[PDB]
């Protein structure tokens, strides 16, 4: 008696004039990932893109094991090695080659990476390189015909300019594919989305205030002069010159006759200060992104007393990315890794990282003072102190940090 | 706006610090909870096992667009029990209707759409209710789910129509509006007409270029009479308010600019009240759905569930909690178990304190016996 | 074997090598940027 | 695979003119590589402020 499979298929994100996800012309095809590109130009855009696509690097990445039992340690520990996991999470190479392609995924919605594996010196299958595949080299995707991804199919110019490769087919089963937001139907979408409104207005408004700005600085100069003046005559050169000196040379002053009448244009009032509109839509393009402090004023300005609690609230958006990051690694990378090595393996390592909410580190600190003063007269403080700590309620455990007992299979010499 | 608010709400949901409880402290009730436990891969960051993480993105269509669902799937494991193997979504742009009894309950959802790749359209598709998990946000009583944008609406819209009146206004005081007063003598394909029309052109495009006129031309802007207004404050209130409508309660169009309350974590206190309620939501759907439809199949005579829930985080009381711990401790320091004798002690102390320190999960010790 | 899939350009419509921008492609571009060290 | 090399020798002694050197001699960084060995300046967006002030 075997078990149903799916009845029910992977359907797209279509109904009336959204079609995959999206309504906007301009932004559906692959000329839509042209407006994201382009968007990588602006100050702000990347101002925010450092802040995120770092702090998502520093969230102290490790190895978790399927279970506590002898044979997950050692399986999470290989994928500890291959990894190169460390402090700064610096790692080996292809670690970071991994958050560089996740990188491309926040931007375009998606990217991939082929997985190639090698012989390792002590009989295993190892990881031997990830081969980045950007989403300006990518037609489509292949599905199968119950919706679910089944190959990639590429199109672009090997490096170098030696070939153009036309329709190559990857299967989904060698790759590592990053989406982001996918809402369940297996289409990314680009981070910068909610904020192309504000970027197309900051740009529209430094233009604006550009030009007002000429016409307040300078004026605009204003000659009268008889209708029994006209054009080419050597009066009129006369003219034409008071006008362009105004503009060009104040100094040169204006010497006329006395039905020759100099102005300068009456605008009536002071120059409207645009600034913060500007500074509204600009900032907004953060906002955008789920940035919960200010990016353009910064530091300046009269503004809240606790700066940290904003920080905080902006790790939510972070850490949700930090768990899209880990999601694809161990789903697509840390099986293959694996299976080759165990066939049988059923349970898998999970990458995962330190959640980083709070600063509660001087009472965590001052915790972790007592732990050690309740074990200090022990005959092995170290193995009192680990059995007291996996003891503790989860806030007050979790406070302290990971202890990492794959790190600590790993370092046994 | 909507985005923004979205982020922090959905991250802040999913970082609620999940955990299975038993149906009770039972031998029996604790080893089902650590299956289930297993199964979703609980764990510090509630990264999970895939299919966890899949559930949260269905509610966050639920959230959004006021009903979503997921088809569950089981498959055959490694020691013979059946297990989950996939969630698929159900995207509401893809139900037709819920089917109902005839005493108004959910028998099935009817689905329309085509295939993702486009190999086919699927047709009144017809998927009973216990083959599903059923995400519905906000509802009455009658199963009927709703968007939490809903109240936001409003806001939005006038949002979107100041942005439209403020650009405009922005022009006409910025750069001014060019009048030419000349004589009626003057008409349409002169060579006089088209200098007219060149000032007024460069005016706009090259005030730099400066105005030569006969002295029977006027030239002259519009004269607006005032400044003009600052809408900055209003536009800046029906932005905010699409976040304040979400039950958002710190200004998310202001952040930490200006002059404010000195106490921001106090409102971020009181958003906690609307997230909270829908971590529960969430809770509900898994602990109805999905939870019984794992646990039968493995035990046919079980009558009681265990419970997905979370740490509640109201306050930040950190620092008094960690330093009790520290005094619960140095009170059993000398003893030859330490660790029996404070969970013992723990479990003992009044709600409020046994609460402050966090959750002694006995389904995690449970899962973590090698 | 090692990978089917070959390294490819970021490249893409007016985007080449990455850039849209005439002025900063190529070694002209690193003229701007080298001008711009002697910005304070 | 290789650079190629073009410039003036330190002191003006000689023009060398497309010079190979293999990768493995060297050394190579980028900055913010794509994945497909592209270095870009840091500069680049901060290029229209530069020009504004």
């Amino acid at each position: 008696p075997k078990l149903e499979g799916a009845s029910v298929p992977v359907m797209s994100t279509s109904y009336d004039v959204v079609v995959d996800r999206e309504f906007d012309e301009l932004l559906q095809g692959k000329d839509g990932l042209l407006v994201y590109h382009k968007m990588l130009s602006d100050g702000t855009v990347k101002n925010a893109l450092n802040y995120i696509f770092g702090r998502i690097r520093s969230a102290k990445w490790y190895v978790e094991p399927a279970s506590t039992d002898p044979e997950d340690i050692a399986i999470a520990a290989f994928i500890h090695a291959q990894l190169g996991i460390d402090d700064a999470s610096v790692g080996k190479y292809p670690f970071g080659r991994l958050f560089a392609i996740y990188e491309n995924a926040y931007i375009y919605g998606m990217a991939a990476g082929e997985i190639v594996l090698t012989l390792g010196a002590d009989g295993k299958l190892i990881l031997d390189k990830i081969v980045p595949i950007h989403p300006f080299n990518i037609d489509e995707v292949l599905y199968d015909e119950e919706g679910g991804p089944k190959a990639l199919k590429l199109s672009g110019e090997v490096k170098g300019g030696s070939q153009f490769v036309s329709g190559l087919e990857i299967p989904i089963w060698k790759t590592v594919v990053f989406l982001h937001n996918d809402d369940g139907s297996f289409t990314g979408q680009s981070a910068l989305r909610a904020a192309v409104p504000h970027w197309l207005a900051k740009r529209a408004l430094i233009l604006l205030i550009n030009h007002g700005l000429e016409r307040f600085m300078i004026g605009v100069p204003t000659l009268t002069i008889p209708k029994s003046v006209r054009q080419g005559t050597k009066q009129w050169e006369a003219a034409k010159e008071i006008v362009k000196n105004f503009v060009q040379k104040p100094r040169h002053g204006i010497i006329l006759p006395d039905d020759w009448k100099f102005d300068t244009v009456d605008l009536k009032s002071a120059m409207p200060d645009a600034i913060p509109y500007l500074t509204y839509h600009d900032a907004g393009i953060a906002r955008a992104l789920g940035i919960d402090f200010n990016t353009v004023q910064l530091n300046m300005g009269v503004q809240a007393i606790n700066i940290g609690e904003f920080v905080s609230l902006t790790q939510q958006t972070i850490i949700s990315l930090q768990r899209e990051f880990a999601s694809a690694v161990n789903l697509y990378l840390i099986p293959k890794l694996v299976l080759p090595n165990w066939p049988s393996a059923t349970r898998f390592p999970r990458l995962t990282f330190e959640m980083e909410e709070r600063n509660d580190f001087s009472a965590a600190a001052n915790l972790m003072g007592m732990l050690i003063n309740a074990v200090k007269d022990s005959e092995d403080i170290p193995t009192e102190l680990k059995a007291l700590i996996d003891a503790l309620p989860s806030k007050m455990r979790r406070a302290l940090g990971v202890v990492d007992e794959v790190r600590e299979a790993v370092r046994q010499p």
